[PDB]
């Protein structure tokens, strides 16, 4: 069956292309999330939040966790699974 090997070779190609496109996009999601944590750290944190304004905290937790989730949900199952240990 010469067709079987052809299907195997083509499958590996689609798996490589799908991966590359995922990383590039997921990275932007991760950057945006970390952008939310870094922008608020700089703007929101300051020394006024200690007085009694946790708000910045939530912004860090929301945008800092936002990217994590995005990467995992925007990442294939077998991909996020192999990343676990």
């Amino acid at each position: 069956p010469l067709g079987s090997p052809e299907f195997a070779a083509m499958d590996y190609k689609d798996d490589d292309d799908k991966a590359l496109e995922n990383l590039v996009v997921l990275n932007a999601a991760s950057v945006a999330g970390a952008h939310g944590i870094l922008s608020f750290l700089v703007f929101f944190c300051a020394a006024w939040y200690i007085k009694g304004r946790l708000a910045p905290g939530a912004a860090y937790a929301f945008y800092g966790v936002w990217p994590l989730l995005l990467l995992l949900l925007a990442l294939p199952p077998r991909a996020y699974a192999a990343a676990a240990s």
